[PDB]
């Protein structure tokens, strides 16, 4: 029983975590290989945040202008180049803790495990999700970008996500491990803002399956639903819609509950329309949307 | 900004977990130098001492991963098994045993087949029991804080009792609460919620923007803990106001000041509003974890 926000064991990656410093500026970089992956903001300066012209930054670069330190050890950057928005430093030693991984780029609603590092050192992990509007809901200070959160299938690391920026709501953004950002937002000074974002709708059902095999139950009706009827209303509390494709992907959790997933559906409806009457599910007094189908599977039975 | 169930990162602890089979029965096992600690009931109206003098090296199969470690010895502590192998760990980190009071925070790193499955972050209930998530075959999982390069241990799973919440030991074998290692009928005994991390929360979402529960009023510090046990809260003491001091230095908002706020919110509800992404009061984040976590 229980359920929790279960981020993957991060040692995998604690040994990828090392320290980046071009002039002044330092943050975190992921030593893979030979190569080691970071922020292009780092080549940044004062005179230069509103409008910065990343190839002349970097062609007035040298391998020494930057520092790579993994712990204790320097590391010697034997050439530099950039991708998109990510910066790729070789370096002379591959790392030996370099463990066997992917570069994947995730859907709006997944989730994954955050290690957010600061001069290189771990402080903790966490679990989000990449919401609709390509955000992510962190807990990020000053010096954590490069910081990256992943998934871990065994014992292959799929890496999704690399901090780069705070925006004025608090909330937090970032690229792939390719340099392509999360959502409509570049590394440089202009009024770019989180639009209106939605709850993703799976994700709630598969929380709600996740109560019933705890015991969670008062909010099962004798109903059921369309989809459509279901869609109708979900729209109007700023829900994603559902497909059939989630309804497929939630079929599992349906089979071991022996809830159909428009049944529980029809479940859904009804809180939206008359609330919690104050009880809780889940030891949660809100309908939570951060958990997908496939983590209450790996959480729960 | 932001705010996060924040657990420590894993990695000093995974270099420690293996798995034991004792006859039939397999969970995890903790790897310290050439001892791994494990529950004694692997070895499972009983009697231990019997039990375990009937039982040989051999009764253990230890296995690091493909590495299978060969028993040389067993001993007992309290009610936890303590298996000396022929070879010490050599990811054995500087840590240490301790064991943590009603309202500590620590992270939980939920082991099956002596493999890792994930971390999350749990709180010492009251009543000595744990809200975590265990499965069969999680047994033996560890809880933990980490000082800089220092593991320090100071709970082992055990149970899952008729609730769904847990309970274990101490590293020295030693139970948390009033449950014990056979068929009975210990359950969980009423539980309360732990106000200074309430307030240490309510500190977290000032530092994170959320301020809205900030109010003109002032309380005493009796005064408060009167109306908190009349809704099922732990007492607050001097001491707690001491604790907190550093975050209302921080933010600016007197101890007994937030109590205010609190008081109000207590008898008032949250009105619908939000805090910290939670429609409730969140008592499982310490003054400490709150300082690690911010500013
Ligand atoms: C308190 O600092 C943080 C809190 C939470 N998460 C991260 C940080 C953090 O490390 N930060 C330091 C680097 N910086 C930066 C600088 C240049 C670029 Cl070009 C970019 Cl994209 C990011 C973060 C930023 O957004 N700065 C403001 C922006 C600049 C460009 C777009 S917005 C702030
Ligand atoms: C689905 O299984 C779990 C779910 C969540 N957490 C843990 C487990 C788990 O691995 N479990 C397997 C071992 N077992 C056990 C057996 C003997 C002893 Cl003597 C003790 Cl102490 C514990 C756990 C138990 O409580 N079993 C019932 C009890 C026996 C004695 C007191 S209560 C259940």
């Amino acid at each position: 029983s229980g359920f929790r926000k279960m981020a993957f064991p991060s040692g995998k990656v604690e040994g990828c975590m090392v320290q980046v410093t071009c002039g002044t500026t330092t943050l975190n970089g992921l030593w893979l290989d030979d190569v080691v992956y970071c922020p292009r903001h780092v080549i940044c300066t004062s005179e230069d945040m509103l409008n910065p012209n990343y190839e002349d930054l970097l062609i007035r670069k040298s391998n020494h202008n930057f520092l790579v330190q993994a712990g204790n050890v320097q590391l010697r950057v034997i050439g530099h180049s950039m991708q998109n928005c990510v910066l790729k430093l070789k370096v002379d030693t591959a790392n030996p803790k370099t463990p066997k991984y992917k570069f994947v780029r995730i859907q709006p609603g997944q989730t994954f495990s955050v290690l957010a590092c600061y001069n290189g050192s771990p402080s903790g992990v966490y679990q989000c999700a990449m919401r609709p509007n390509f955000t992510i809901k962190g807990s990020f200070l000053n010096g954590s970008c490069g910081s990256v959160g992943f998934n871990i299938d065994y014992d292959c690391v799929s890496f999704c996500y690399m901090h780069h920026m705070e925006l004025p709501t608090g909330v937090h953004a970032g690229t792939d491990l390719e340099g392509n950002f999360y959502g409509p937002f570049v590394d440089r000074q202009t009024a770019q803002a989180a639009g209106t974002d939605t709850t993703i709708t799976v994700n709630v059902l598969a929380w709600l399956y996740a109560a019933v095999i705890n015991g969670d139950r008062w909010f099962l009706n004798r109903f059921t639903t369309t989809l459509n009827d279901f869609n109708l209303v979900a729209m109007k509390y700023n829900y994603e819609p559902l497909t059939q494709d989630h309804v497929d992907i939630l079929g599992p959790l349906s089979a071991q509950t022996g809830i159909a997933v428009l049944d529980m559906c029809a479940s859904l409806k009804e809180l939206l329309q008359n609330g919690m009457n104050g009880r809780t599910i889940l030891g949660s007094a809100l309908l939570e949307d951060e958990f997908t189908p496939f983590d209450v599977v790996r959480q729960c039975s």
